[PDB]
């Protein structure tokens, strides 16, 4: 149910190319939109990845980026899921040409923000949510990817500036971790895909977190937004919401402003 014939597919225009491997956009059975994500050979573990894939296979939401299968009888093996015409969130953020609206932030935060509180629903952890892991379709809707798969990456790249103190200091995840996270991505949405901490090293952010200290402000975030971002950075994890809470404090923002 979750392997995909691969001659099922026509490939029709590379998107990308990386460490990660080939990403190519294509079409299944002659007519239905696909990505074709071709894993690089020695990059992933791929027995406990295909074993997950069928978990993930369940985990259906309109603002997940939806995986529909994974062609494992050949190497590279690929990863067929959704095709986002306007590719990623944080590039298309560093496109001054959008001249973006508060308004459709909050709307790119909300999407983020319901597909984070259906994982949750089911217990699962993103374990690397940022910009760069968040995806546009082509009537702009932002939807999540990528869940779970730095589980299985093999490999100075991890992911500092988006971690909470317990996950630097001993790497604690939970989904409390996913919240601090977010907490970025709203910090990085509202500064238009700015890298955040932008004049500090990893060393130097892991140290300015630990002392207590945040990022502050975006020029773009009204008070009530900067509120919402910064109590996903609580120093104690408990003290930090869920997202069924955030969601509904991102609608009240919606419906006030
Ligand atoms: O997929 C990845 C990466 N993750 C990855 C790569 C290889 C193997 C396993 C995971 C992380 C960021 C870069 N990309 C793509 C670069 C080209 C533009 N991308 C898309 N454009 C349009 N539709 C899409 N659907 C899914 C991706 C995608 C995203």
């Amino acid at each position: 149910s979750w392997e995909i014939d691969p001659k099922d597919l026509t490939f029709l225009k590379e998107l990308g190319t990386g460490q990660f491997g080939v990403v190519k956009y294509g079409k299944w059975r002659g007519q239905y939109d696909v990505a074709i994500k071709m894993i690089k050979e020695g990059s992933m573990s791929e027995d406990e990845f295909i074993e997950e894939a069928k978990v993930m296979m369940n985990l259906s939401h309109e603002k997940l980026v939806q995986l529909y299968g994974v062609c494992t009888k050949q190497r590279p093996i690929f990863i067929i899921t959704e095709y986002m015409a306007n590719g990623c969130l944080l590039n298309y953020l560093r496109e001054m040409r959008h001249r973006f609206q508060t308004q459709q932030l909050l709307e790119m935060c909300k999407d983020v923000c319901e597909a984070m509180e259906y994982l949750e629903s089911k217990q699962f952890l993103h374990r690397d949510l940022a910009a760069r892991n968040c995806l546009v379709n082509d009537q702009g809707v932002v939807k999540v990817s990528d869940f779970g798969l730095s589980r299985y990456v093999l490999d100075s790249k991890f992911p500092v500036r988006w971690s909470p103190p317990e996950v630097l200091m001993y790497s604690k995840f939970s989904s409390k971790s996913d919240i601090w996270a977010f907490g970025v991505l709203m910090w990085e949405i509202y500064s238009l895909g700015k890298m955040p901490y932008e004049r500090f090293t990893n060393s130097e952010t892991a140290e300015h977190i630990a002392q207590g200290l945040r990022l502050y402000r975006p020029h773009l975030a009204s008070e009530k937004v900067y509120t919402i971002m910064y109590s996903c950075w609580h120093e104690k994890a408990d003290e930090r919401p869920t997202f069924k809470i955030l969601l509904s404090n991102i609608l009240d923002v919606m419906d006030e402003e």
